[PDB]
């Protein structure tokens, strides 16, 4: 019912189109800001493609029904400093979402888990068209990065979960919590700044090793 294929440079228009329609509405730390559309957010989510290893799932009218966009994280050198992505970023609503991110990374190091690691796959947006789900194309997209994973000698597949059911479609397909931070506990200036709707209590960092 689909194929599964590399997401060449030629797809972010095609991936920003199938990504409004329905993974930028409901991703629950937007709807908690009532983040609508928003050009920051969506050239963020494009921001992996140039790794090469995104993939996506098509159907028999060439259309893109399903995406799992992935980047390249490299162990930090000694001299390298962390970068702060809310910083340069312009959108109120969406600095806050960035801010969070940050404070996520300040919070959890994977590359403290995982010693032995120079390279490890960074699953950032997972999303199916609702005409396709329950087809198993999230696991197939996750196996097509199984193979990339193991052409390029990387161990681990780091997902940072925003989202109670991707977390629950990676527990599903083997990864493990290897971080939690919940929501009512996120205060970064002494006040609760996401309360978004049940079930989505807090972040989730899920990984696996292959």
């Amino acid at each position: 019912p689909y194929t599964i294929e590399l997401i060449q440079p030629e797809d972010g228009e095609a991936v920003i189109a199938m990504l409004k329609t329905f993974f930028f509405k409901a991703e629950p730390l937007n709807t908690f800001l009532d983040l609508g559309e928003c050009k920051e957010l969506e050239k963020y989510s494009l921001k992996p493609l140039p790794d090469n290893c995104s993939y996506k799932a098509v159907n028999k009218k060439g259309e893109i029904i399903g995406v799992f966009l992935n980047g390249l994280m490299r162990r930090p050198s000694p001299d390298d400093v962390p970068e702060k992505a809310a910083d340069s970023c312009e959108h109120p609503k969406f600095k806050k979402i960035l801010s969070l991110m940050d404070h996520v990374e300040e919070q959890f190091n994977i590359f403290d888990v995982y010693p032995d690691e120079e390279l490890i796959l960074d699953g950032k947006i997972l999303s199916v068209d609702t005409n396709y789900r329950g087809l198993g194309i999230a696991g197939r997209l996750t196996e097509r990065a199984y193979e990339y994973m193991r052409e390029n000698g990387i161990n681990v597949y780091h997902v940072l979960c925003s989202s109670h059911y991707s977390a629950r479609v990676m527990e599903k397909l083997g990864f493990h919590e290897v971080f939690r931070m919940q929501f009512a506990d996120y205060k970064p200036q002494g006040e609760v700044v996401f309360k978004p709707a049940a079930p989505h209590v807090g972040i989730q960092v899920m990984a696996k090793e292959v």
